[PDB]
């Protein structure tokens, strides 16, 4: 059956991202004898330039790492908020939710950190060799996709008028950057090649890698962030406001390490990260699940999925965050979960409806009753960054960064990027799991995964897509499971070619955090008589353009025969597999 | 608009091929600094382990080169017939048509003396560096496309039974190869490896590609080819038959360079192999083409097109070949195809109808009459090879290499590949332009392409298909050229996604040279309201799968800007580009 790139099969190495600059540059790592961790180091560096309105260097990364022999293990990427961001001095500031915009929605930045971590323990090449990539982009250009222009066009007049600093780097002589001519930042490539000069002779690999650490840490660019936090700058509030990050809250935050949140479902195990992230909620998808499928594709296969996402999605409202200590355990017990599935009804659910793990009451913030109405805000993503790689020796790597992105934070003027906004997450009202809580990462949509077959590592994959992240991937983990074989392997791109669909009944993880109750979100090519058995049932069904659904990537091991595999997401003509 | 993959565009490297193994494989030769000539070689080899059923290391190529300063250059790397052989033995046989398989039907191998003259004239890598891909997929394996086993499949009575050295290769144990599991051809591995050891000597790096050179032309390589032509071989008459090919005919046989046949049009230059091709016949359909044009993708636009290429195959069939002089100028002049498109009409030619150049009487063969009936042979190509290349410096390549094909000929058994069958396009019957000839061109099927804008190289191109090849590759071309700008650049993918089709109304290059007189196949996915207004016009129109008519390859420059792109055919999950 016609697929729009083939399910890639080879024995060198697999890389899946999206942005096939990033894709090549990561493999061209791989050509050149590096691992998978070393490529994936250098195309986060690519995506960076290459999906500016996407992510940036101040944003974040949850890592998922799977080493050829051992323990799947996750790097968390995610930064904290600052020592001085309570719900107290927000709400003195007369807010009711985190800015959409602006330092104050700022966690500290976490990718960076993650990344030299990422490339000290588990991989081979000098911080030179595997950025150069990436400086090559940023001093002598790229041709763009046509939505970085759009986004920043989205922005004209805040750029201009007040962001300043964003101003001279997107629109130099009031030009947005066009399809089809190269786009430059000459400052970021600046900032890498200082950072590569002033580290240059710090040591052996390893020395050069923390030395960068403390560069980004306590150094000069830690020195720049700072200074542009306390920089009053306008955001969506209508105000100027400061942020209240310091020289301290990034001198002290490291990326640290953890067990990846697990589940087991039928043969396989899902890895993802823990319930700091919404990771979970795709567990919490899985065991809803009966043993019984309906019909793979069908109304019915739709209508349980669709419901038994709402029903996870509460829970990851009412009990997911990092202000608190969140009863997951309990959550994928099978005890819970039988007692859940029976809430799938015949009829599609308007309620927002949070279980009770071992009898505890849940508690919601007061917005999670809002009503999202209209259409929604542009969307940069229309048709987050991801990639995977697996390497000859069968290390797996899955990416999901973001954050730091140029239409929300006015560029910090010396380094050429800006600060991100992931604290626009969390609640400005205390003692919830998710409250604004200084020192805790904000409930993070970034979700990658890797998923076992009998205990081995066999498939990496992720999207972008803030809350639609952990559903579309659902929807494909159960495709390549339940599809049959493509020439001898997993169909991972029949899975992501296939029509994909989201909900958006729950509150959303961006300012300003509405809900559509209800409200599920098909592409044009599913069968039209699904949309209208939905209908039937009480669904709000908007009718999305045909190839609009997910952004998926994903790389995979054969472990009887050793074959690497690959596939990528066809929407957007954006996202690309490569490698042999 | 939505494209199966994207143009991509970059500033390092572009390559296409109908292989994801090659291409990448190519590419990693650019990643190690190699230049367009080096990374074609390297594919081309990768090739014929990854692509055996549709070439191999005996057959030939047409390569196209456009260095980036100077001119557009053509390596013609088909063979000639043998020294003895003539329309006289071969009648002596009792043949009417030389047979579609067996060592009658092979050329002096042209491909792989092409491939060295290309690697010492204009590559930068040693032999050792450009084929240790090929050679690490011939030994330690790599997963096929189903076709491949199909195809063995398909001749599996005649290997077991008649080519048992096929056999050996190809049903170990009595096992056709199968998608998801490794498939090696030990021997040839060990080939490349011997031919490797004995050349490393040799001295400097052009010195090892002219002793490889010898070794393939005097050494052990053509003992064993010689040893295989000369042994009684079943082939497609039923009866087992011997070749001519000798010792002497390969010592004495080069590839040689030469001058493209051009044809401006509309601002581009098309540029092709001579007329012991069938590439001047893309040439002729443009110069029939009237000044002003139909609606791009209209009913009309079509018919104009299947009538003029009618037109142009007409004049291949009576004046293409290497024994006589063809009467290029004169087919290209403007009086000429003046007088031709006067014989477009309303409706749709059934009949054969070659021209007069200079007043002179066409000549065809005693079979150009005959007609094909039924339905067709295996087509391995079903849902030859090619390749494109473009570099940092601007080097351009296309090539389309083929022959040597695995379900055509026994395998050489101390090589692991067998001899191509090219000599099944010629004629037995003398005085022809196509007559079989000893010491000249079989007039062949492969016809890569080079695309000129303003006389500056833009674009190199090409497809498999046989008879198809410029037919596809013209609806192709002036789709680049009428279609839209995407991403502020060639709209190389939608050009190659868009419907395409071909007509079969001349006589077949490929053993038993059937014509169907006025039958066109369109894809499935071009308006039915065309293919109902064709059949109103008079053509026997058959409605082919939706994914079915085309495997494009295309690299591009854009001359202002330095960036380069590429596409490729989603068409067989197969063809794929990679670059940045």
């Amino acid at each position: 059956m016609f697929t729009t790139r083939p399910t890639l099969q080879g024995t060198f190495g697999m890389v899946s991202s999206t942005h096939w600059l990033a894709s090549q540059s990561a493999m061209a790592v791989l050509e050149d004898g590096g691992n998978a961790y070393d490529a994936a180091v250098a195309g986060a560096f690519v995506l960076h330039v290459v999906e500016p309105h996407l992510n940036g260097p101040a944003g974040e990364v949850p890592i998922l790492l799977a080493p050829a022999g051992g323990e799947v293990r996750v790097l968390c990427g995610q930064g904290v908020a600052p020592a001085g961001a309570t719900v107290a001095h927000y709400k003195g500031l007369g807010l009711d939710l985190v800015p959409g915009t602006g330092p104050l929605a700022a966690a500290v930045p976490g990718a960076f950190d993650a990344w030299m971590l990422l490339l000290r323990d588990h991989g081979t090449k000098p911080l030179a060799d595997v950025l150069k990539y990436a400086v090559g982009y940023a001093e002598h250009g790229h041709a763009p996709v046509e939505n970085v222009g759009v986004t920043v066009e989205t922005v004209r007049e805040l750029f201009e008028t007040e962001w300043t600093t964003s101003a001279d780097v997107y629109l130099p002589g009031g030009k947005a950057p066009r399809p089809g001519e190269l786009l430059r930042n000459p400052t970021l490539a600046a900032t890498w090649k200082r950072l590569l000069a002033e580290v240059a002779g710090a040591g052996d690999r390893e020395a050069q890698i923390e030395a960068a650490r403390e560069v980004w840490r306590t150094g000069f660019i830690a020195e720049a962030l700072v200074r542009q936090a306390r920089r009053p700058t306008m955001d969506t509030s209508g105000e100027r406001h400061t942020g209240t990050l310091t020289a301290a809250d990034l001198a002290g935050w490291s990326a640290t390490y953890e067990a990846p949140a697990t589940y087991d479902w039928n043969g396989w195990t899902v890895c993802k990260a823990g319930p700091w992230s919404q990771g979970p909620v795709l567990l919490q998808q899985l065991a809803l699940l009966p043993p019984e499928l309906p019909e793979y594709g069908s109304a019915d296969y739709v209508h349980l999925l669709v419901e038994g996402c709402k029903l996870a999605m509460a829970d990851r409202e009412a009990w997911y965050g990092d202000a608190a200590e969140v009863p997951l355990d309990e959550l994928l017990s099978a005890e819970y979960n039988a007692g859940r599935r029976e809430l799938v009804g015949d009829k599609a659910s308007h309620e927002l409806r949070p279980g009770s793990p071992g009898g505890r009451t849940a508690r919601l913030s007061a917005h999670a009753d809002l009503v999202a109405t209209g259409e929604p805000g542009f969307d940069p993503l229309g048709a987050t960054c991801h990639l995977d790689v697996v390497d000859r020796w069968g290390n797996m790597v899955a990416a999901t960064p973001s954050g730091g992105w140029l239409q929300s934070n006015p560029v910090v003027p010396e380094l050429g990027f800006p600060l991100g906004t992931r604290l626009q997450m969390t609640w400005l009202e205390e003692g919830l799991p998710n409250s604004l809580t200084p020192g805790r990462r904000p409930r993070t949509t970034l979700t990658p995964s890797i998923a076992l077959r009998d205990g081995i590592p066999v498939m990496a994959f992720g999207t972008p897509g803030g809350d639609q992240q952990d559903q579309w991937q659902l929807h494909f983990f159960l495709a390549v499971a339940l599809r049959a074989r493509v020439r001898g392997g997993l169909d991972l791109q029949g899975a992501i070619d296939a029509p994909n669909w989201h909900n958006d009944s729950f509150p959303g993880s961006f300012y300003p955090r509405g809900m559509r109750p209800g409200s599920v979100t098909v592409e044009a090519r599913m069968d039209p008589g699904i949309a209208a058995e939905l209908r039937r049932r009480g669904h709000e069904v908007t009718v999305g353009p045909p190839w609009s659904e997910g952004r998926l990537c994903a790389v995979a091991r054969d472990p009887r025969t050793g074959i690497l595999s690959a596939a990528a997401n066809p929407r957007g003509m954006q996202g690309y597999a490569v490698g042999r």
